[PDB]
DNA sequence: CAGGATCCAAGCTTGGATCCTG
DNA sequence: CAGGATCCAAGCTTGGATCCTG
């Protein structure tokens, strides 16, 4: 089930890859839903079952023995990206003088093990079909962007400036929100450095780094 | 649902004494266990249905707009307390000088709306009888006893000794262990002032204070 | 189009407490 | 005896993400 070598877990991944959601949750016994719109994880929690990973896990990567992180990437009918993709949380709170070398971001982007799925809307869920692997590294040059992208948000959240942070910041990497709805709150710093109530945000890689890694495999 | 007014709360309060469990869960439609074994704060949440607090809410005070605090205590066949009252988790980390005046403990106990009900293991559930209520306030004697055991305490947690201690420190309040079972974890400050993983504890009211609050209820005080 | 908003699963934490072994 | 250990229910929070106006 989960397995417990590198190799074990890419030819696992290998043999899922042209499947359909619709086969590969019959042989879990998972149910499919009509669609993803109250499911929306569906499909990330649907790789993580098949491949080993356990649900619901709060560990730094999915897989904490082999340092590898898990995540699907819905694309579209013509192999681009359909979504940004959620990496972590920001802290906005007990940030004091963090570096990018312990960060979250950087250690869930450190290895992953990347899982294209189709998310055309016209093709019905139980249809789609799961792509090839991409066991991704990030390039020296997509880790200095994404470190520069990490420590200009953070000096944004450090300084309390979380009222100038919109999605628009960042070169590849950006903050959006992070919850149930536009009224979920968590601690965060205000402009005084009193703590208070803020909306939660989460890191999102943009759709056009995301794209750049499915171009890089693609010309291999 | 929730009492609007005091005497809404306590008129309500008053009604239900006298009735069993048995009595209370049948017209509330709530079933009832064989023992509390498995379902250690179900004579807890049924107090609370009846009179209209949340269940789940984690807020200081069951009744935040009256200042009134709900609790349940289980009393033998001779009117004695059967075990400890819980009051809350001691805050283990970001305790920096808090002081009495301000704690949870001085907020949850400052008024408390006492159901004494049965606890007697050879009465069967269904057939125990909750009691009528006691609406306290602390005595200046009561607030003081508990204050200093607060302040002895919680400068054994302030100052990462938590080694030291046991349930034994505190004269009317204690401390003992708060949580699923002994690997339960949650912050708190070690040996050289940083942060470790170590065993929640909760602050519990000793039978004997508990004990008073019923003896000076009894005398006309 | 895509920034801001939104939804589920399940582990985690808290509040309700009583249990149980020399 | 009673200190140290333990158990359920239900919010709360985090990891999985896609939705949806203007
Ligand atoms: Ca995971
Ligand atoms: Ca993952
Ligand atoms: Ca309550
Ligand atoms: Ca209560």
């Amino acid at each position: 089930m989960i397995p417990q070598t590198l190799e074990q877990l890419l030819s696992q991944a290998q043999s899922i890859a042209g499947l359909t959601f619709g086969e590969l949750a019959d042989e879990l016994h998972i149910p499919v839903p009509i669609d993803l719109k109250r499911d929306k994880g569906w499909v990330g929690m649907l790789l993580e079952r098949a491949l080993g990973a356990t649900a619901g896990s709060k560990a730094e990567q999915d897989f904490s023995h082999l340092g590898v992180e898990l995540k699907t990437l819905p694309i579209n009918a013509e192999g681009y990206p359909l979504e940004t993709t959620f990496v972590s949380l920001a802290p906005l709170v007990q940030n004091s003088g963090v570096k990018w070398e312990n960060s979250h971001v950087r250690h869930k982007l450190s290895c992953v093990l990347w899982m294209p799925i189709e998310g055309s809307r016209h093709i019905p869920l139980r249809e789609r079909h799961i792509g090839a692997p991409i066991f991704w590294k990030p390039t020296a040059e997509q880790e200095r962007q994404l470190k520069q992208d990490w420590e200009e948000l953070m000096d944004l959240i450090v300084l309390g400036k979380l009222d100038q942070i919109t999605a628009r910041i960042g070169e590849v990497m950006q903050l959006r929100p992070k919850g149930a709805n536009s009224r979920a709150v968590t601690k965060g710093i205000g402009k005084n450095g009193e703590i208070i109530d803020t909306l939660p945000l989460g890191f999102y890689l943009r759709k056009e780094f995301t794209a750049q890694i499915l171009n890089a495999f693609l010309e291999t």
